[PDB]
């Protein structure tokens, strides 16, 4: 796990991954073309990170995203595989970021930043029934 | 569409809407805290941009995200209601820039930008279909 070392993930998209599955309940979403949702892109980016991580993680530890920084410049319909790099930038103690890139065998699908910060998982769901009405 | 307009877009989170089920396919994703997910944040603020934009759109028009660079800053269980604030930062042709904000009652949970472009719908389809395989 080391600066510059790279983590790939590869994903084909099935057809529930469009835009429509992201948000069923969304009328503005239902009569959309049937491409890649940008916020499942997020999804398998982050998730990508999280396997790069997983030999970080002390028992009892897990992971959050913290902050999400991309473009998303072509679109995938289902079918293609979407392979995501990501790209090991900095670790500080609870603290990680990646480089991450995503290409869908046909063209660049978009690239950016995102962050992670590693959380003891119990009391994080102690703080988190707190708020829960 | 005028410059510095707020829009707001309230959502009250349903159980479906946490990690595990953005990817049922991980098992990652399986195990994590009953959160809403950052790719369900993002889709979130997609539509309170895309609802705004909406009575500006000529017959045809759609719009897809191009961009968005946020941070994820407080985690929100089941029940709560997610208000997404979406102020306009400038139009330019097709391209439509926004600085976004989310809090959930509780907690701000996140803010940033996201970027957007018009497309024609018929025509974007038609293209899209031509690289599925």
């Amino acid at each position: 796990m080391r600066v510059g070392e790279r983590f790939t993930h590869d994903f084909v998209v099935p057809p529930h991954k469009t835009v429509r599955h992201l948000y069923p309940e969304s009328p503005e979403f239902a009569e959309f073309p049937e491409v890649f949702a940008s916020g499942f892109m997020v999804g398998l980016m982050e998730w990508a990170c999280v396997r790069a991580m997983a030999p970080y993680l002390e028992p009892g530890e897990g992971s959050l995203g913290t902050a999400i920084c991309v473009t998303h410049t072509a679109a995938t319909p289902p079918g293609l595989t979407v392979t995501v790099t990501a790209e090991l930038r900095s670790v500080e103690g609870r603290r990680l970021s990646w480089r991450v890139s995503a290409h869908d065998g046909v063209d660049e699908i978009g690239s950016g930043t995102h962050e992670r910060a590693v959380i003891h998982l119990e009391k994080f769901n102690a703080k988190v029934r707190q708020k829960t009405p």
